[PDB]
């Protein structure tokens, strides 16, 4: 047993708070917002080894990531932007770092509950997404 094995499985949002807010300050434009705002996706993450893996699977865009905790990485996002990201452990939260065109977002990722909590933080922008087992 490990260190995300309370992350571990398919996870389907159920809540969504102040997203349009968030991608409006990422730069996401009018329409990949709204198709985007409207998709209830699956995430499902696995673990192999030192190797964690995050799948998206939407109606909008199925995205995926590998990873090594603290090992950056390149990850196109679902609204295409080209990132370099970095995900570590931090007090048993997933600290999800993207850097691109000298900007910054971090998501966390924790447990709560029986719920899986998304915050999406940039600049003073906080959204709140909700998931739950699937
Ligand atoms: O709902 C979101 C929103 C973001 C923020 N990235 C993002 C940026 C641009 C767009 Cl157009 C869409 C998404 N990250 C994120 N990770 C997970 C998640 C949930 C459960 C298990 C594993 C991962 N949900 N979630």
């Amino acid at each position: 047993s490990h260190m995300c094995d309370a992350f571990v499985g398919t996870w389907k949002l159920v809540s969504s708070e102040n997203f349009d807010d968030y991608m409006k300050e990422v730069g996401v434009g009018f329409a990949t917002r709204k198709v985007a705002g409207m998709a209830k996706p699956n995430m499902i993450i696995s673990v192999n080894g030192d190797v964690i893996t995050i799948k998206s699977e939407s109606t909008f865009k199925n995205t995926e990531i590998s990873f090594i905790l603290g090992q950056e990485f390149d990850e196109v996002t679902a609204d295409d932007r080209k990132v370099k990201s970095t995900i570590t452990l931090d007090g048993g939260v997933l600290v999800h770092v993207q850097k691109w065109d000298g900007k910054s977002t971090t998501i966390k990722r924790k447990r709560e509950d029986d719920k899986l909590v998304v915050e999406c933080v940039m600049k003073g922008v906080t959204s709140t997404r909700v998931y739950e087992r699937a």
